[PDB]
């Protein structure tokens, strides 16, 4: 579980033996079987979204789409796990190959298209460990469930509403994912009037659940939005009392300077080239919501400095996925140790004190 050996030997060898989707499937299997080998200091604890989070570093959606590896992800050191996206009915997603690595850029491009076991399957899987999750949550290890919509659905809002009804009772927070670049028309749900109508319905459905099964609701947004789109989102989120934002999904942009041979593949780009575009989006959303709406910052986090930049820009919590595909499991403890060292070096009493700090200088 030594960073160097994973980084220099194990991951590169793995990457030479398997295609990227196979490597992801084996990583889920391995993690879920518990074949996995940092004690979190109090400075890392954060209280938000009606929960305690023992550390602010989560696994982003997409790695565990069907809720198979939740316990092995906490064992990896993540302070919170998000599963999904999950769609109402099962569906296979796009044809393969649909995942591409850009190792010269430390980036990935994927176009899975919401391959999902569906709500019923994920529901039974989570019910089999529901009381165990209740104790993990009370111990500072919460669970998010990210909701998507089926490719051929004719009523997007009813797909999310169904997600709320079936998985909301099993989640500490739900994510209305309206930012996949890999589902036709989906990102237009981020528009003001579509968004307000969609989220009104979601929140009415969430508020209809019994109090102990009533999750926070967050909206996950793209990094590709116009300034007008961001203003409209901020306004809707404040008008409706949305509980938080997840910022950001992958980018359909292809920044100048990408070197990987596969850079012109269709799909969302994740990893280092997305990092500052995501940080800047957090920074803007935090300012437009006056610091009053929790943000989970995600996009290109691969180190403590990456995490702290997003926290100082306005994130209460961060997630990563793509870094794990290059550095393997040791990157989790790495990010937490470096983040703790930087908070001390910069004078913060803990993560809480750093949240949004760039906006107060
Ligand atoms: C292979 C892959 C599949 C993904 N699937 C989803 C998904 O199902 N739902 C979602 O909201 N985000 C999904 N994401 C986006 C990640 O959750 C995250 O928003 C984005 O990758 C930026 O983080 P990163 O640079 O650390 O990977 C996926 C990302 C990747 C790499
Ligand atoms: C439990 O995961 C690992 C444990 C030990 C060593 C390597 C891994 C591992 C191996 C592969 C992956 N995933 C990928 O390589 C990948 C790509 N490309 C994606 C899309 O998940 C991940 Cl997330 C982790
Ligand atoms: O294709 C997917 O399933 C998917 C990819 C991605 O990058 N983001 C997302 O929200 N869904």
């Amino acid at each position: 579980g030594d960073e160097r050996f994973y980084a220099e030997h194990l991951m590169p060898t793995l990457q030479g033996l398997l295609d990227p989707e196979s490597a992801h499937r084996l990583a889920v299997r391995f993690t879920s079987l518990g074949l996995l080998p940092f004690q979190d200091s109090d400075m890392l604890e954060v209280r938000v979204l009606g929960h305690k989070f023992r550390n602010p570093v989560g696994i982003a959606a997409g790695f565990d789409k069907h809720g198979e590896a939740v316990d092995g992800l906490y064992k990896m050191g993540f302070g919170f796990v998000e599963i999904g996206s999950v769609t109402p009915k099962p569906q296979e997603g796009n044809p393969r190959p649909r995942v591409f690595r850009l190792p010269e850029d430390q980036a990935v491009i994927n176009r899975y298209g919401f391959n999902s076991h569906g709500l019923s399957v994920v529901e039974h899987r989570l019910r089999a460990r529901q009381q165990k999750q209740a104790k993990l949550t009370e111990d500072g290890l919460p669970l998010g469930v990210n909701l998507g919509k089926n490719k051929t659905s004719v009523d997007a809002a009813e797909d999310y509403a169904e997600g709320v009804r079936v998985l909301g009772p099993l989640a500490d927070y739900l994510v209305v994912n309206v930012s996949s670049p890999n589902t036709a028309g989906l990102r237009s749900l981020q528009g003001k009037a579509e968004l307000r109508r969609l989220l009104t319905k979601v929140l009415q459905e969430r508020d209809g659940l019994r109090r102990v099964h009533r999750p926070a609701v967050l909206v996950k947004i793209a990094p590709d939005l116009t300034s007008q789109d961001k203003e409209d989102i901020a306004s809707v989120v404040k008008e409706l009392g949305i509980d938080g934002l997840i910022v950001t999904n992958t980018t359909v942009s292809r920044p100048a300077g990408l070197q990987g041979a596969l850079r012109s593949e269709t799909g969302g780009l994740s990893g280092k080239p997305l990092r500052d575009l995501s940080t800047q989006t957090i920074r803007e959303m935090y300012a437009l919501t006056q610091g009053r709406v929790p943000i989970i910052g995600v996009g290109g986090v691969s180190s403590g400095q990456d995490a702290l930049e997003k926290i100082r820009a306005g994130a209460s919590l961060v997630q990563l996925y793509t870094a794990l595909t290059f550095w393997g499991p040791p990157v989790v403890g790495k990010v937490k140790r470096e983040l703790e060292a930087l908070l001390k070096e910069q004078g913060f009493g803990g993560v809480t004190d750093a949240i949004g700090a760039d906006h107060r200088r």
